[PDB]
């Protein structure tokens, strides 16, 4: 908790910044909860699902480059295991554009 939770609180300031740039205040209040609770409580599946359904443009998908940074290493296969594959499909919305 303690390494993830300090690098939270040095990212979400950055986070949250550009999460309202991106996104609607409740929505800024939802990640910012799935962020705070994944880095106090753990459990990597239960951060990523919701964000995924949150951040549903390529363009908001660029919030999980911080967020990746108060992921615990024994977590990062997992996140990447469900994130790598969205990133591909966001770049492929682009192209087809
Ligand atoms: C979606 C967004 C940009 O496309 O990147 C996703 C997110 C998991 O960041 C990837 C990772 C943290 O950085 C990869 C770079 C540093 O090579």
């Amino acid at each position: 908790v303690n390494e993830q939770v300090q690098a939270w609180e040095s990212r979400r300031p950055l986070i949250q910044d550009l999460a309202r740039r991106l996104l609607t205040d409740d929505e800024v209040l939802a990640v910012t909860r799935h962020c705070s609770r994944y880095v106090h409580e753990g459990g990597v599946e239960d951060l990523v699902r919701p964000l995924l359904a949150i951040l549903d443009r390529p363009t908001k998908l660029l919030l999980l480059r911080d967020i990746r940074s108060v992921v615990a290493p024994t977590d990062l296969g997992r996140f990447d295991s469900m994130v790598m594959p969205v990133e591909l499909e966001a770049f492929e919305a682009l192209k087809s554009r």
